[PDB]
Parts: C-alpha cells; sequence; structure tokens
C-alpha cells in the first residue's frame, strides 16, 4: 500500500529526470482634521496618539469638532463620531477601494495587457535510491516452515516489502513537514493566540469551547483558516488534504460521524486486515486526511493538491520500485532479503533551501492540549 | 555540416534532461648519509646539502665518505667530489619507488589488499540547453534573388543559417574546450626559462636555440608532446589524440611532417569547387587528430585525449534536438525571417563549469605567439 495521491507524481524512467510545476508569477485617503466636513460615503485618514491610523469612512455629514487643535481633543471627537456610527473604519479593505478608484475613473486603453499570473517552471530531479535489508537468521526461517507450514522467508519478504514502502510514504510526508510554512500565523492568528501552536486547552484557540466536544470542533475551524491561507498564496484554491498525527486524527475523527473511516468492517471482523496505510475520508467534505504513521510528537498539515500532475507543490515521480535484492551474509551464510526503489522527489520551486518553511501548498501547526 | 565533436563524447538524449557517463579515475625514510658512513653499492642515502635542501644518492661505489667531515660543509664537499666522481648518483621519486617496494614487498602478507581499479566512473545532468538564430533578411532580395539569378532565396538562406549554427554550436563546444582546458606549458611542462602558458616563436627559450622556421615550428611539436604527455598522465588513459587550434598555430602545424593536412588539392585545383572548413585538417606527425579553430580569438591550440569510448573524452555534447525550423515576418518593417533552433545538453569530467574552469585534465591550452 502506498500514498501518492496528494502530491503530483509525473513518473520517471531515467533518474535525471525532472517534474513540472504551474507555479503562479508572484492611496493618500485625505486626512481627517479639526473642522473637517465630512460627506457621506468619503474616506478620511485619521492617526490616532495611540494606535495610529485608521481610514474612516463617512455615513454622516459632519463637522469633526472645529475647536479640536489638541491631537487628543481631536481623538477623542473621532472616537465619539466613531461610536454614533458617523465614522467607519477599515484599512486594507479601503486601500484598495481607493485604488480601484484611481486606476479605473483616470484610466487609459494604452496597452496594459498583464500575463496570466502563472511563470510554470520545472526542476531536476534524481532518482534517489532507497533500500532494505531482511537480514534473518537461517534457523527462523527453518522454523517457521517446519513448524506451521509458513512460507518463511516469503513472509519476511512481505514485510519487508511493506516497509520500504512505508519509508516512502514516511520520506513524502517528511518533506512535506520541512517545506510546508508555518501555519497558524500572519494572516491565520487569532489575536490572542500563541503563533504556530494549537493549544486545546488555550481558550482562546478553543474560542470559549467547553470541553473536549467544543475544543476539537475549534481545531477544524483552524484548519479552514489555514486552507484559506494556503488558497490565498499559492493562487489554486483551498487546502484539499491534511496530513495529522494520530492524536490529531483521532480529535478530528471525533467529529464529521464516520466520515473518518474505522474501517468498522476490519474491528467487526476482528482485525481481518488492517490496511494502516490509507487516507481515513475527507473532513467537511472538503479535506482528505492521512494518517503519519511516525509523526514525531503532535502536529498537522493543512495542503492543496489540484487534479493536475503538475498542481501539488510537491512531487514523487518513481522509476525503480520493489526490486528484490537476495542473498546471504557469507559470515554464517544466514539469508538476505531486501528490495530497492529509486524515485526522486520535486516542489513548486517556491524561490530544498528555498522550500524550507516556504511552500505555499503547505501550512503546518503543532499541536497542545489533547 | 560536420559535428566537429568527433573528438568528444555524444551520449546523445532521448529527454532533455538528459544525462551523460564519463570513466573518471578513482585519484620511505633513506638511512641519512653522514660522515664516516661506508657506502654500499645499490644502497641509497638520504642527503641534506647546505645548499638547495635534499637528494637522495645511491652509491655506485661502495665507499666511505670522509669520517673527518663533522662539518656538514665539509660532508657536502666530499658528497660532491664523490658524486664528480660517480660514486654516488642523484634521482629523487625514482628512488622513493624503490625503497617502497622493497620494503612494501618484502614485508607484504596475503592479508585482503585488494586493490580498486583506479576508476569511480560518474554521471552528470544535463538540460536539453538550447541556441538559436534567424535569417533576419529582407523580401526585395527574395524577389529578384529569384528574378536576377534565377535563385531560391530563402532556400539559400536557410542553408546559409543552418550552417551558421551548426557552427556556431561547434565554435560553442571548443569554447568550453578552452574554457575547461588547464593551461598548458605549466608545472610539470615548463623548461627553465618558460613563459608559464605561452609559446613565442620569437623567444629562444620556446624554440630550443632552433635555426629557422622548419626547426622552430618542430620545437612546437616537441612542446605539444609534452602537453599530451602531462595529460596522458592526469587523466591515467594515455596521450592526448587531437589538437584544436588556430589558423596561424595550424598552418605552422602543417608546414612540418610533409602531409599530416589534406591541402584539399582537389578543391583548390579545381578553384574552390566545395571548400567544407569544418572538417579536421588531418594527424599531426600521425599521432594527433587535428582540427582548425576558425574563430580562435587570441592565437593558439589545445592538446586533448579521446578513447574509443563516448564515456572517455572529458567533454560531451548529447543532441537532442537539431535545426528545428523558425519561419515569419516582423510587423516593424514586415521584413521576413527563417531561423533554427537546436537542444543539446553538454557535460564536462566531474574533475572535482565550477570544477571546470582551467581544471580539465582531458586537455591542454597553450597560447602561440610570434608566428
Amino acid at each position: 500500500l502506498i500514498a501518492f495521491d496528494i502530491c503530483g507524481v509525473q513518473p520517471m524512467n531515467s533518474p535525471t529526470g525532472q517534474v513540472f510545476a504551474l507555479r503562479a508569477v508572484y492611496k493618500k485617503f485625505p486626512a481627517l482634521a479639526a473642522s473637517t466636513q465630512t460627506t457621506v460615503g468619503d474616506i478620511y485618514t485619521h492617526f490616532f496618539q495611540e494606535t495610529g491610523t485608521v481610514y474612516l469612512q463617512a455615513s454622516v455629514q459632519v463637522t469633526i469638532d472645529a475647536g479640536a487643535t489638541d491631537a487628543a481633543k481631536l481623538d477623542a471627537e473621532i472616537k465619539k463620531q466613531m461610536e454614533a456610527g458617523a465614522l467607519v473604519e477599515i484599512a486594507e479593505g479601503m486601500a484598495t477601494s481607493i485604488a480601484e478608484l484611481q486606476e479605473g475613473f483616470n484610466g487609459s486603453t494604452d496597452n496594459p495587457w498583464n500575463e496570466m499570473g502563472f511563470r510554470i517552471d520545472k526542476q531536476v530531479i534524481e532518482a534517489k535510491s532507497r533500500q532494505l535489508k531482511a537480514a534473518y537468521s537461517i534457523e527462523l526461517a527453518q522454523d517457521l516452515r517446519a513448524v506451521h507450514g509458513m512460507d518463511a522467508d516469503a513472509e519476511l519478504s512481505g514485510i519487508l516489502a511493506t516497509e520500504i514502502m512505508l519509508e516512502i510514504n514516511r520520506e513524502v510526508v517528511d518533506w512535506i513537514n520541512y517545506s510546508a510554512q508555518v501555519g497558524k500565523s500572519g494572516m491565520t492568528l487569532t489575536p490572542g493566540s500563541k503563533a504556530g501552536v494549537f493549544d486545546f486547552q488555550d481558550p482562546i484557540d478553543i474560542r470559549g469551547a467547553r470541553w473536549a466536544g467544543e475544543s476539537f470542533k475549534a481545531l477544524l475551524f483552524q484548519i479552514d483558516k489555514e486552507a484559506v491561507e494556503i488558497a490565498r498564496q499559492t493562487g489554486r484554491g483551498e487546502g484539499n488534504f491534511i496530513i495529522a498525527s494520530r492524536n490529531v486524527v483521532n480529535v478530528l475523527a471525533s467529529v464529521d460521524t464516520g466520515i473518518s473511516y474505522a474501517a468498522q468492517g476490519l474491528a467487526t471482523g476482528f482485525s481481518t486486515d488492517t490496511t494502516k496505510s490509507v487516507f481515513a475520508g475527507v473532513l467537511g467534505g472538503k479535506y482528505r486526511v492521512y494518517i503519519d504513521q511516525y509523526a514525531k510528537q503532535d502536529y498537522f498539515t493543512v495542503g492543496y493538491k489540484g487534479p493536475n500532475e503538475m498542481d501539488a507543490g510537491i512531487y514523487y515521480a518513481p522509476y525503480v520500485a520493489l526490486t528484490p535484492l537476495r542473498g546471504s551474509d557469507p559470515k554464517n551464510f544466514q539469508p538476505v532479503m531486501g528490495f530497492k526503489t529509486r524515485y526522486g522527489i520535486g516542489i513548486n520551486p517556491f524561490a530544498i533551501l528555498n522550500s524550507l518553511g516556504k511552500n505555499a501548498y503547505f501550512r503546518r501547526v503543532y499541536v497542545k492540549g489533547i
């Protein structure tokens, strides 16, 4: 079992070797002053002695205290007008409004041809190798067969094949968790937050929640915030998948009823086939979530994946897989079995040191409080 | 119409990116001679002279070196006399080897001294780096070339341009060779009165005291052989097999050894029937296959090595695309264009373009003055 679902693949038929990615290309509101008669719909700039500026839109036509020659007095009158609803604040949202007006209003046909906002680019990839050995005793192999009719080395080989596939999935996750930007940061901070960590015991992070029930839902809400930031930065859309620790997955599986599948048929039949190398399911109808079997502490990462082979932000491009390796160790001539694979990986360039903490397709958050 | 890379490895691409291989090589207390030492024939002693450090001296004569010479100056004097007499002979690295083998051989053991083939053998990744040209021509000529000469116009321009792009890529290869080539007439290939990297025909040292051009030209060849040797030594693959050189240098080389180059006498007799000057001139001394750098910028030659294996060149070019056409016109004046694009990728034996500049052991470049 593999999990190369949340990466592009673009498989290789030669190392070195390349992948492609659809990389994106990447106004003086008049000052408000004493005596100013604001005009409804107009916007003024006002710097408060404490906290600095906001842009204030008039809803009410009003003269802002002509006697307010003292900035402290002017701030007081303005605050009164704000309280009265006469003056309303927005910051960048108004900067956008004025920019649009100025450019449209005084615009011209000229030749403002813009490129579509996409660079579209590629990287070179080596089909980096990975390999494991079985390293096993003769007596064991003799006994597995002699004692229960087992296939001995064949089974050890199957375990080993599973392990190498797991390591590759683990590698992909490690790179995601390397390159992902740290989430619950910047655009995704709650003002009272701890920047990068979601603490299920912290009243800000849990939005005033009570017990695990509501605290758990609050995490999913942070996940949506991460998905939004991803969408914005990549220019491609909301995060489509989540990679998370077992603690987190169990938390997320406590919500969205049966979405994270327990493989309940498995439990019912007493562990008939555990297949623990797959995605649990889709949270919110939005995020396919995968379990990081090797999570080191406790965390989750939200990421985006489009339909295009070139729209993942991370690529895995297999060249060689499960090539059997066999022989013996002459020191005692004990059996050797093993598997080799070669694939190569890559990322949206985002300019590995240009991906470290920079990969716009992903946002990583540390988890505390479960 | 020729690649002029018949002296290099190709390993052509089936996709850009794209790769090449190269057969990169992997890369004793002589007892001090002292006053009273009774030497024994064939034995080797270490001696530090007051002047110019040390020498290693082998006895040819079983002689005591002045037991009263407690003064290093006296010891040196006796030694010099014994050397003049032929009793003591100086060799340096040539001795280090004999002591090492005697000691190591005699005291060796079956153990596990399995030595490696002296080769690393490795690969490089190459993008199908592109180059391109346009005809940049006018319609009024196309109209009259047809009306006046009965010429196919664009067709000839296409042939010219195709020729130019091929010549330009061949030029690029030569530039990379020269870029990466080590400086010749340097280190192992210098004489005491030498100038480090340049052969000057007006310099008595470079021409080894030659009488007129005949001997001077041969002196250039002698420097070429020395370069071929240093290449052989450093690559571990053998003497340089070819030469790339400027028009002046080639004409000089072709002035000795009678028939190294083709004079293209058929061509000349027929009054330039088809010059095709994109081909190797011939073989210098029967040893080095030599090509003319028709674009040489200073005046020079480069000696280089190439084995039969494409992985044994020191430089690689993997043609992916060649002569892909361009066609259109520029509305600013509506004048037409025709053109070509190529894609290929190049490589250099790793030698660890950062590890290529002035480091490529397969090649040695020497500038030539005074021709």
